[PDB]
Protein backbone atom coordinates (compact mmCIF):
# COMPACT_ATOMS: atom_id res chain seq x y z
CA UNK A 1 0.00 0.00 0.00
CA UNK A 2 1.95 2.59 -1.49
CA UNK A 3 -1.15 5.26 -0.44
CA UNK A 4 -0.56 8.16 1.98
CA UNK A 5 -3.01 10.55 3.53
CA UNK A 6 -2.61 13.75 2.59
CA UNK A 7 -2.36 14.74 6.28
CA UNK A 8 0.94 13.02 7.23
CA UNK A 9 2.29 15.40 4.68
CA UNK A 10 3.56 18.37 5.28
CA UNK A 11 4.64 20.23 2.29
CA UNK A 12 7.70 22.50 2.49
CA UNK A 13 10.06 24.72 0.13
CA UNK A 14 9.97 24.68 -3.87
CA UNK A 15 13.18 22.50 -4.91
CA UNK A 16 12.80 22.68 -8.20
CA UNK A 17 10.73 22.50 -11.62
CA UNK A 18 9.96 18.86 -12.98
CA UNK A 19 8.42 17.54 -16.10
CA UNK A 20 4.90 17.69 -14.71
CA UNK A 21 4.85 20.58 -12.24
CA UNK A 22 7.13 22.15 -9.36
CA UNK A 23 8.75 19.66 -6.73
CA UNK A 24 9.23 20.67 -3.31
CA UNK A 25 10.76 19.26 0.03
CA UNK A 26 8.67 17.79 2.80
CA UNK A 27 8.37 16.12 5.57
CA UNK A 28 6.56 13.09 6.03
CA UNK A 29 5.29 11.92 9.47
CA UNK A 30 4.97 8.40 9.36
CA UNK A 31 4.52 5.41 11.82
CA UNK A 32 9.05 3.95 11.03
CA UNK A 33 9.71 7.59 11.20
CA UNK A 34 7.38 10.87 12.57
CA UNK A 35 9.68 13.43 10.57
CA UNK A 36 10.91 11.98 7.48
CA UNK A 37 12.44 13.98 4.64
CA UNK A 38 11.08 13.33 1.44
CA UNK A 39 10.69 14.79 -1.97
CA UNK A 40 6.98 15.50 -3.46
CA UNK A 41 6.02 15.71 -6.94
CA UNK A 42 3.39 17.82 -8.06
CA UNK A 43 1.50 17.58 -10.95
CA UNK A 44 -0.23 20.80 -12.50
CA UNK A 45 -3.68 19.97 -14.86
CA UNK A 46 -3.83 16.35 -12.80
CA UNK A 47 -7.75 17.13 -13.13
CA UNK A 48 -6.90 15.45 -16.80
CA UNK A 49 -7.25 11.84 -16.36
CA UNK A 50 -4.75 12.24 -19.64
CA UNK A 51 -1.83 14.21 -17.27
CA UNK A 52 -2.78 12.13 -14.06
CA UNK A 53 -2.36 8.44 -15.89
CA UNK A 54 1.38 9.86 -17.37
CA UNK A 55 2.38 11.24 -14.23
CA UNK A 56 1.28 8.05 -11.97
CA UNK A 57 3.17 6.14 -14.06
CA UNK A 58 6.48 7.47 -13.41
CA UNK A 59 5.59 6.15 -9.74
CA UNK A 60 4.92 2.85 -11.15
CA UNK A 61 8.23 2.85 -12.93
CA UNK A 62 10.18 3.63 -10.18
CA UNK A 63 8.61 1.26 -8.01
CA UNK A 64 9.91 -1.90 -10.04
CA UNK A 65 13.47 -0.72 -9.17
CA UNK A 66 15.95 -1.08 -5.94
CA UNK A 67 19.52 0.27 -7.03
CA UNK A 68 21.62 2.38 -4.47
CA UNK A 69 21.58 4.93 -7.24
CA UNK A 70 18.27 5.20 -8.44
CA UNK A 71 16.23 7.59 -6.31
CA UNK A 72 13.33 5.40 -4.50
CA UNK A 73 9.54 5.74 -4.36
CA UNK A 74 8.07 6.18 -0.81
CA UNK A 75 4.67 6.77 -1.83
CA UNK A 76 1.63 8.40 -3.53
CA UNK A 77 -1.17 10.55 -3.27
CA UNK A 78 -3.54 9.51 -5.47
CA UNK A 79 -6.73 12.83 -5.47
CA UNK A 80 -6.06 15.36 -6.25
CA UNK A 81 -3.98 17.32 -6.22
CA UNK A 82 -1.89 14.14 -6.93
CA UNK A 83 1.30 13.98 -5.40
CA UNK A 84 4.61 11.45 -5.89
CA UNK A 85 6.54 11.06 -2.48
CA UNK A 86 10.33 10.67 -2.94
CA UNK A 87 13.56 9.93 -1.64
CA UNK A 88 15.15 13.21 -0.91
CA UNK A 89 18.22 14.02 -2.77
CA UNK A 90 19.42 17.10 -0.55
CA UNK A 91 21.78 18.66 -2.99
CA UNK A 92 19.11 18.94 -5.80
CA UNK A 93 19.59 18.83 -9.85
CA UNK A 94 23.10 17.98 -11.22
CA UNK A 95 23.13 20.35 -13.39
CA UNK A 96 22.77 23.63 -11.24
CA UNK A 97 25.15 21.65 -8.79
CA UNK A 98 27.76 20.84 -11.37
CA UNK A 99 27.43 24.86 -12.43
CA UNK A 100 27.75 26.33 -8.83
CA UNK A 101 30.93 23.68 -7.68
CA UNK A 102 32.55 24.17 -10.93
CA UNK A 103 35.82 25.11 -9.02
CA UNK A 104 35.09 22.99 -5.96
CA UNK A 105 34.65 19.64 -7.80
CA UNK A 106 37.73 17.86 -8.47
CA UNK A 107 37.75 15.74 -11.76
CA UNK A 108 37.42 12.36 -9.38
CA UNK A 109 34.37 13.81 -8.24
CA UNK A 110 33.24 13.96 -11.66
CA UNK A 111 34.46 10.44 -13.13
CA UNK A 112 32.88 9.28 -9.73
CA UNK A 113 29.30 10.11 -10.66
CA UNK A 114 29.80 9.00 -14.28
CA UNK A 115 30.36 5.76 -12.30
CA UNK A 116 27.68 5.53 -10.59
CA UNK A 117 25.42 6.60 -13.10
CA UNK A 118 27.09 3.13 -15.66
CA UNK A 119 26.12 1.51 -12.10
CA UNK A 120 22.39 2.48 -12.50
CA UNK A 121 22.14 1.69 -16.19
CA UNK A 122 23.87 -1.69 -16.11
CA UNK A 123 21.32 -2.44 -13.57
CA UNK A 124 18.58 -1.56 -15.62
CA UNK A 125 20.02 -3.20 -18.80
CA UNK A 126 20.03 -6.37 -16.60
CA UNK A 127 16.61 -6.42 -16.33
CA UNK A 128 16.24 -5.35 -20.20
CA UNK A 129 14.58 -1.96 -19.38
CA UNK A 130 15.01 1.06 -21.67
CA UNK A 131 15.56 4.84 -20.22
CA UNK A 132 15.01 6.80 -23.49
CA UNK A 133 16.18 10.25 -21.57
CA UNK A 134 19.28 9.75 -20.18
CA UNK A 135 20.45 13.39 -19.38
CA UNK A 136 21.96 15.32 -16.50
CA UNK A 137 18.54 17.18 -16.07
CA UNK A 138 17.29 13.68 -15.02
CA UNK A 139 19.67 13.28 -12.11
CA UNK A 140 19.84 14.42 -8.53
CA UNK A 141 22.81 14.73 -6.28
CA UNK A 142 22.26 13.18 -2.65
CA UNK A 143 25.74 14.14 -1.26
CA UNK A 144 29.09 15.16 -2.95
CA UNK A 145 29.66 11.69 -3.57
CA UNK A 146 26.76 10.54 -4.39
CA UNK A 147 23.81 11.12 -7.61
CA UNK A 148 21.18 9.14 -8.46
CA UNK A 149 18.82 9.04 -11.72
CA UNK A 150 16.11 10.91 -10.76
CA UNK A 151 13.51 10.87 -13.61
CA UNK A 152 11.43 8.54 -15.08
CA UNK A 153 12.03 15.77 -27.48
CA UNK A 154 15.85 15.63 -26.26
CA UNK A 155 16.83 16.04 -29.59
CA UNK A 156 20.87 17.13 -28.58
CA UNK A 157 21.12 13.81 -26.04
CA UNK A 158 19.25 11.26 -29.13
CA UNK A 159 20.83 8.85 -30.93
CA UNK A 160 20.86 8.74 -34.44
CA UNK A 161 18.33 6.44 -34.76
CA UNK A 162 15.93 7.72 -32.77
CA UNK A 163 15.75 11.22 -34.32
CA UNK A 164 15.35 9.33 -37.29
CA UNK A 165 12.87 6.36 -36.91
CA UNK A 166 11.90 7.05 -33.28
CA UNK A 167 14.10 3.86 -32.25
CA UNK A 168 14.82 3.34 -28.42
CA UNK A 169 17.06 0.72 -27.31
CA UNK A 170 19.61 -0.13 -24.64
CA UNK A 171 22.01 0.77 -28.01
CA UNK A 172 20.35 4.56 -28.11
CA UNK A 173 20.49 4.42 -24.04
CA UNK A 174 24.56 4.20 -24.04
CA UNK A 175 24.63 7.14 -26.85
CA UNK A 176 22.27 9.18 -24.65
CA UNK A 177 24.82 8.25 -21.37
CA UNK A 178 27.89 9.30 -23.76
CA UNK A 179 26.23 12.73 -23.66
CA UNK A 180 25.50 12.68 -20.36
CA UNK A 181 29.13 12.09 -19.61
CA UNK A 182 29.95 14.94 -22.10
CA UNK A 183 27.63 17.13 -19.66
CA UNK A 184 29.43 16.07 -16.25
CA UNK A 185 32.68 16.47 -17.49
CA UNK A 186 31.72 19.94 -18.99
CA UNK A 187 30.33 20.82 -15.75
CA UNK A 188 26.70 21.23 -16.36
CA UNK A 189 26.90 22.90 -20.04
CA UNK A 190 24.07 21.57 -22.32
CA UNK A 191 25.83 19.65 -25.64
CA UNK A 192 25.44 21.62 -28.91
CA UNK A 193 24.70 24.73 -27.50
CA UNK A 194 23.68 27.96 -30.06
CA UNK A 195 22.76 24.76 -32.54
CA UNK A 196 19.26 24.73 -33.67
CA UNK A 197 17.60 21.14 -33.16
CA UNK A 198 16.66 20.71 -36.64
CA UNK A 199 20.65 20.80 -37.70
CA UNK A 200 21.53 18.28 -35.10
CA UNK A 201 21.23 15.11 -36.88
CA UNK A 202 22.75 17.09 -40.01
CA UNK A 203 26.17 17.32 -38.46
CA UNK A 204 25.72 13.62 -36.81
CA UNK A 205 24.99 12.03 -40.06
CA UNK A 206 28.24 13.83 -41.19
CA UNK A 207 30.27 12.40 -38.54
CA UNK A 208 30.66 14.92 -36.23
CA UNK A 209 31.37 14.81 -32.20
CA UNK A 210 30.96 16.56 -29.10
CA UNK A 211 34.44 17.70 -28.41
CA UNK A 212 36.88 16.74 -25.50
CA UNK A 213 35.83 18.84 -22.62
CA UNK A 214 38.83 20.44 -20.99
CA UNK A 215 40.81 18.50 -18.63
CA UNK A 216 39.23 15.33 -19.37
CA UNK A 217 41.07 11.69 -19.50
CA UNK A 218 41.97 10.91 -22.95
CA UNK A 219 40.89 7.67 -21.78
CA UNK A 220 37.12 8.48 -20.96
CA UNK A 221 37.04 10.90 -24.11
CA UNK A 222 37.73 7.31 -26.14
CA UNK A 223 35.44 5.97 -24.02
CA UNK A 224 32.49 8.87 -25.15
CA UNK A 225 33.45 8.40 -28.86
CA UNK A 226 32.45 5.04 -28.48
CA UNK A 227 29.37 5.55 -26.92
CA UNK A 228 28.38 7.57 -29.93
CA UNK A 229 29.31 4.96 -32.62
CA UNK A 230 26.07 5.57 -35.96
CA UNK A 231 26.31 2.09 -35.95
CA UNK A 232 23.97 0.87 -32.00
CA UNK A 233 25.48 -2.30 -32.94
CA UNK A 234 29.07 -0.89 -31.92
CA UNK A 235 28.33 0.73 -29.04
CA UNK A 236 29.91 -0.69 -25.72
CA UNK A 237 27.02 -1.95 -22.88
CA UNK A 238 26.52 -0.95 -19.51
CA UNK A 239 29.04 -3.90 -18.04
CA UNK A 240 32.18 -2.27 -20.06
CA UNK A 241 31.18 1.16 -19.13
CA UNK A 242 30.83 -0.17 -15.64
CA UNK A 243 34.06 -1.73 -15.50
CA UNK A 244 36.30 1.30 -17.96
CA UNK A 245 34.92 3.86 -15.41
CA UNK A 246 35.98 1.71 -12.60
CA UNK A 247 39.93 1.72 -14.18
CA UNK A 248 39.39 5.19 -14.85
CA UNK A 249 38.44 6.49 -11.92
CA UNK A 250 41.37 4.75 -9.92
CA UNK A 251 43.80 6.10 -12.39
CA UNK A 252 42.55 9.34 -11.34
CA UNK A 253 42.31 9.30 -7.65
CA UNK A 254 46.10 7.50 -7.51
CA UNK A 255 47.54 11.14 -8.94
Amino acid sequence: DYEIQRERIELGRCIGEGQFGDVHQGIYMSPENPAMAVAIKTCKNCTSDSVREKFLQEALTMRQFDHPHIVKLIGVITENPVWIIMELCTLGELRSFLQVRKFSLDLASLILYAYQLSTALAYLESKRFVHRDIAARNVLVSATDCVKLGDFLPIKWMAPESINFRRFTSASDVWMFGVCMWEILMHGVKPFQGVKNNDVIGRIENGERLPMPPNCPPTLYSLMTKCWAYDPSRRPRFTELKAQLSTILEEEKLQ
